């Protein structure tokens, strides 16, 4: 309690400081707009404690929760989901700072400024998740996510980008589940591919980004914490939720 309501005055006051560089975030919300995907590399989403704290709570969560899956998601095109995982109840009933991060105010409005937006919960069981690839052929495939706002905390990853673990984007799109149209979408526009760092934390507009994780190479680890954000505006009362509840479940398994 007291512990989280420092963590938002800390929280607070860094986004803050972002924030005051007003040409600067113009640049931010250009480019997370045009690309559907925003990088803050090295440590510098959140107070680099507090980064560490996360990075902690997610391998304590995969050392009590974690479950294997090697799947296909017929809403996606059939593509792979071969991972460690660790679903939103488990997060729920053993972690503390992910599950306040959550509900930061001051997380939700810095992120609001920049994707031009409110941004409120999503449905419950995927407002965060937690994914582990570590053997060959490791690989989260070609997908969207059903709500726009979502930031991928990189907890752990290999150095070099030939192991595997490469993210690749096709900003711009939308999920049709019956139609997914995935090699469309790619012919039509060019393909962006990033590599990350641990401590790096970026920024995904996943409803219109077609995006997926190249598949592991070699035996590694790559550990990333999925923290989900709805609009505020979401006027959609069907939303369905099959790809997590194949992959992660919707109860502690
Ligand atoms: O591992 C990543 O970098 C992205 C994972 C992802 O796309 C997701 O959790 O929905
Ligand atoms: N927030 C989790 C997004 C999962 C995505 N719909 C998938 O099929 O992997
Ligand atoms: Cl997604
Ligand atoms: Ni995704």
């Amino acid at each position: 309690s007291l512990v989280i309501e420092v963590m938002e005055q800390q929280l607070a006051k860094h986004f803050q400081a972002i924030l005051q560089d007003e040409n600067r975030m113009k640049q931010i919300r250009n480019e997370f707009r045009r690309d559907g995907y925003f990088n803050f590399k090295n440590f510098s989403f959140l107070p680099k404690r507090i980064l560490e704290n996360v990075h902690a709570e997610v391998h304590a969560l995969l050392d009590e929760y974690s479950v294997r899956r090697d799947v296909t998601v017929p809403s996606t095109g059939n593509t792979y989901r071969k991972m460690y995982n660790v679903n939103q109840p488990e997060i729920a009933e053993g972690g503390t700072f992910i599950p306040a991060l959550y509900q930061s105010e001051s997380l939700r409005k810095f992120l609001g400024n920049i994707a031009g937006d409110d941004l409120a919960s999503c449905w419950e069981q995927e407002q965060y998740l937690v994914t582990k690839l570590s053997h060959p052929g490791d690989t989260h495939g070609w997908h969207w996510g059903d709500y726009p706002y979502t930031m991928i905390w990189i907890i752990e990853a290999p150095e070099d980008p030939a192991i595997g673990g490469v993210l690749q984007c096709v900003p711009h799109s939308e999920w049709d589940k019956q139609n997914p149209q995935i090699w469309q979408y790619i012919l039509n526009n060019p393909i962006k591919s990033y590599h990350h760092l641990k401590g790096d934390v970026y920024f995904l507009k996943s409803d219109t980004t077609l995006h997926h994780v190249v598949p592991i190479q070699q035996e590694t680890t790559r550990i990333i914490l999925n923290t989900c954000w709805a609009s505020a505006h979401d006027r959609r009362t069907d939303v369905a939720h099959e790809s997590i509840e194949v992959i992660w479940d919707t109860k502690a398994r």
